[PDB]
């Protein structure tokens, strides 16, 4: 039964959450059209998957050279870490979605553009996340269920759903990615400090978790910016989501691979839709 920490340090996946677990989550391949074209994506349906119930929903990109299919694959094996997780109660059934930046315009930077237009309503009216209605009022009036995280070029990719989606999106999670979008570290905080502003947010309305590995070279440019967050009144730093909103975890000898990064994953989503959430729980 998941607790909070105020400071969470990193932990693999023990070695058999790896291999598949009999109680399996089903994927489904989607298909959909939007503003980039005809394009697919998978969703991972937790087991036991009760339409008339509503789950969190958390999307999660790819890296540069990759597609929908990658965090799922044999090379990853995402789905049975969430299968384990979430069958030992370690972290709470959830719709987890991999789409890709690939495809027509679409670019890793662009890419939230089609996330709001698209994405979610093709996801969210199939399946039951806390949105009633995939309207943008109904997404908004979700938006504390629903999480955007990513590796690398995925990691840039949400930066910028961050700073252009805090109406829909409250829990973000970039894993070995920088926000492109400044000449300076305080260029990249002050954007997303003004983002905050925009959006009227309350400190306890967004969490970031973000992630890397100490030998990963995202750290050299993460690093930075995420000290300069540090100093925004806007983020109080801790993992303890429930006094707090802004952590970054950095593990030990870790490198730029799945491999690695699919435990941070593992670290970092049962951190994830606590707050306000409907459920009675004490974490």
């Amino acid at each position: 039964s998941f607790k909070y920490e105020s400071a969470v340090q990193y932990r693999p996946a023990p070695d058999s959450y790896l291999n598949p677990c009999p109680q399996a989550g089903r994927i489904v391949k989607e298909t959909y059209t939007g503003i980039n074209g005809t394009k697919s994506l998978n969703v991972y349906l937790p087991y036991g998957y009760d339409p008339n119930k509503k789950y969190n929903i958390f999307y999660l990109m790819h890296g540069g050279g990759e597609n929908e299919n990658t965090i799922f694959s044999n090379d990853v094996k995402l789905q049975n870490i969430l299968d384990h997780a979430i069958m030992n109660g370690e972290l709470e059934p959830l719709i987890v979605v991999t789409p890709t930046f690939n495809g027509g315009n679409c670019t890793a930077q662009n890419f939230y553009q089609e996330f709001r237009q698209n994405v979610i309503p093709f996801v969210e009216s199939k399946y039951s996340t806390y949105a009633e209605s995939t309207t943008p009022q109904g997404i908004a009036a979700s938006r504390m269920h629903r999480g955007f995280g990513g590796f690398s070029m995925g990691g840039l990719t949400t930066w910028y759903v961050m700073v252009n989606c805090l109406d829909y999106v409250a829990y973000f999670m970039p894993l070995s990615g920088d926000y492109w979008y400044g000449n300076s570290p305080q260029d990249k905080a002050n954007s997303i400090a003004e983002a905050i502003n925009r959006s009227g947010l309350s400190k306890r309305e967004y969490f970031v978790f973000a992630a890397t590995g100490s030998e990963d070279i995202a750290y050299a440019n993460m690093n930075p910016q995420i000290e300069a967050m540090k100093a925004l009144p806007h983020f109080d730093y801790t993992s303890d989501f429930s006094k707090g909103n802004f952590y970054f975890l950095v593990a030990p000898g870790a490198t730029h691979w799945w491999g690695y990064v699919r435990h941070y994953i593992y670290d970092a989503l049962p951190y994830f839709f606590h707050e306000l959430e409907h459920h009675h729980h004490h974490h």
